[PDB]
Parts: structure tokens; C-alpha cells; sequence
């Protein structure tokens, strides 16, 4: 159903996010 | 119907967000 | 309909993200 | 009611990427 | 109501993206 | 049920923003 279609969206966006910040630590520490 | 398009928006943002990770 | 403005307000956060995206960096 | 609620967090998140989007804008141009 | 418990979640989300816009804000003016 | 798993994903897509205030933040200050 789509429910379950959009909460599995958010995840991916959650760990699209994650990396986003992972990336600017690395930038921040530089 | 509406969900199928609120989902359909979120792949959309979730392909956004992964150019922003993987540039640069 | 408001599930119509729901995604109607995340296809402008999908063009705004893409605006974000695609900007040439510095 | 809420669903109406949640379209209005949506347009301040709206409002919100647009500011990051010209702050984004502004870092490209100096 | 899980409803609401979204509309409280996208505020928080709305309040960390004013945050970033500011963030970038000063990275522009920094 | 899936509203409660997207609370959740919300919930962690806004510790995820949390974390890029952060680093922005931190990338503003060198």
C-alpha cells in the first residue's frame, strides 16, 4: 500500500540526511 | 489518487538529497 | 482536498531541493 | 484539522529551503 | 493521534531547516 | 501500523537536520 510506499521513502530520506551530514563533518574538520 | 502522488514527490525528494550527498 | 495540498507542497519542496542541488558551486 | 496542520509545516519547510536555497546562492557568488 | 504526532514532527524538521538557513546565512557573510 | 512508522521517520529526518545545523554551523566557524 502506499503508506508503507511513503514511510519507506522517508527512510531512504533519512539516510540521505545521515550522509549529508557525514560529509559536512568531514568538510567542518578540514 | 493523492498518496500514490505524495509518494510519487518523496522519490523525487529522495533523488534530490542524493545528488546533495554524492556532490562535491 | 488537503491530501491534494499535502503533495502539492511537497512538489514545491522537490523544485526547491532541485533549485539546491543544481546550483553551481563556488 | 490536522491534516491541514500538515500541510502548513509543509509550506514553512517550503519557505524555509527557499532561504537556504538563496543563502546557497549567495556562498556561490562570493 | 499519530496525525498530529506528524504535524509535530514536520514543525521540528521546520525549525532545524530555519536553522541551516541561518548556518548558511553566516558561511555567505563569513 | 504505517502512520506510526512515518512519526518515525519523520522523528529521525529531523535528528538527521539537527546534525547538518550542526555542521554547518561548525563549517561557519572554520
Amino acid at each position: 500500500g502506499e503508506l508503507k510506499a511513503i514511510a519507506q521513502e522517508l527512510k531512504a530520506i533519512a539516510k540521505e540526511l545521515k550522509a549529508i551530514a557525514w560529509e559536512e563533518k568531514a568538510i567542518a574538520q578540514g
